[PDB]
């Protein structure tokens, strides 16, 4: 009911996501719910990578975070973190 | 309902599929629920080979599974495997 096509700083999204769940634990999978700019987002852990994949692992204040639109929504992301643009050549690669 | 448009990769499910079936009873036409990053997929066996074509076989560690998507399946899968035919002649004997 809250879908929109504003944009959003994926490397905001990661500094507030770092800041809010610094020293907390995450494993590759989980579900949470994630507050950017009073706004609320379904977030699901896709890798960890260790700083060796390990499905746990605790958050710090310098680890990264990449955010993808899930597909099929119409989320629009800005930023170097994960991805803000992509094209596709037209011929047959 | 849980049926979805991302891509699947056949590698990883079955590389996982092993894991969790590996070293175990498998019959032909044998039917079972196989689970993949907390996804239910229904599996039939088609046919079975012996590193033979036997009626009831053990997966191992060194099983090899290829996995086609069941007919009228919007599943999308990096790999699969169906082959016979014949022949005849087109001259009346």
């Amino acid at each position: 009911k809250n879908i929109d096509s504003n944009p959003y700083d994926t490397d905001k999204m990661a500094a507030e996501f770092i800041q809010q769940f610094n020293n907390q634990a995450f494993s590759v999978g989980q579900q949470l719910v994630f507050s950017f700019n009073d706004k609320l987002f379904g977030l699901l852990v896709k890798d960890i990578e260790a700083m060796q994949k390990i499905e746990v692992g605790l958050v710090v204040g310098n680890s990264q975070v990449a955010f993808e639109k899930a597909e099929n929504s119409s989320l629009n992301l800005i930023g170097k973190a994960k991805t803000k643009e992509n094209r596709q050549s037209i011929i047959n690669p």
